[PDB]
């Protein structure tokens, strides 16, 4: 355990149960405690092994992870603790944020992702509850890396192809999920909120047209492909982005590019004309 007490639960995350706590010297930390649903399994020494490079992140917009306490069937990680996430400051802003802070946040949420791309590290589950906000404005990521260690849902960052199945490594699919975020950040309300699988399929279909051969070279190959999709025409950007000046409405869209070899890298959107404004 290494010694913490006023353990405060604040919050339940993406594998477990988020706790405040201080350690015998004052100092405040999240505490995540990893839920195991086979106790008995065991956490196996490549899991520890791919969780605990995770402490070789260190830049300031990620979430920095201290310890990795595994003791007796628990699993525990000890992060920086911030008091604030998007998705809370989300839901007391009404019509979204102010262009200047969407773009404070996007620029840092991207300087943040390059970092991670730059050493093959992957997000997979970006969402607003997991882009954390101190007092000073400073946004940082938190959880990048889990999902290799450890695999209801919220599927509405979930890139197109992911969603049919694709199971390749690619930095790709966090700029979707980035893409999602900045559209959130600007228009108030999810852009994609879909329900299922399928409905979040339609969903983005309905929005940014129906691939298909022409759009979206060998998107027939994926898995769950269905060559019966209702076929949708793409809407105008502007129709149903409020609050983005043109060269961000540039900027998102080639975020939300269906095909993923030609969505923009996080380290390309950075040299973006949107953020020299």
């Amino acid at each position: 355990m290494e010694k913490y007490h006023g353990l405060e639960k604040i919050g339940e995350g993406t594998y477990g149960v988020v706790y405040k706590a201080q350690n015998n010297y004052g100092e405040t930390f999240a505490l995540k405690k990893i839920r195991l649903e086979k106790e008995d399994e065991g956490i196996p020494s490549t899991t520890i092994r791919e969780i605990s490079i995770l402490k070789e992140l260190k830049h300031s917009n990620i979430v920095k992870l201290y310890d990795v306490i595994h003791t007796k069937k628990r699993l525990v990680l000890v992060f920086e603790h911030l008091d604030q996430d998007l998705k809370k400051l989300l839901d007391v802003c009404e019509g979204g944020l102010e262009s200047v802070t969407a773009k404070s946040f996007l620029l840092q949420l991207l300087n943040g992702i390059a970092y991670c791309h730059d050493r093959r590290v992957l997000h997979r589950d970006l969402k607003p509850q997991n882009l954390l906000i101190n007092r000073e404005g400073e946004l940082k990521i938190a959880d990048f890396g889990l999902a290799r260690a450890f695999g209801i849902v919220t599927l509405w960052y979930r890139a197109p192809d992911v969603l049919m199945g694709s199971k390749k490594y690619s930095t790709t699919i966090d700029i979707w999920s980035v893409g999602c975020i900045f559209a959130e950040m600007v228009n108030g309300t999810p852009l994609f909120p879909g329900v299922s699988e399928a409905d979040q399929l339609m969903r983005i279909f309905r929005i940014l047209g129906t691939p298909n051969s022409k759009n979206w070279p060998n998107v027939t190959e994926l898995p769950k492909y269905d060559p019966n999709f209702t076929v949708y025409e793409p809407l105008p950007w502007e129709s149903f982005l409020k609050g983005l000046d043109e060269s961000g409405i540039d900027l998102l869209s080639k975020m939300l590019k269906l095909d993923p070899n030609q969505r923009i890298t996080a380290k390309q959107a950075l040299e973006h004309a949107y953020f020299k404004e």
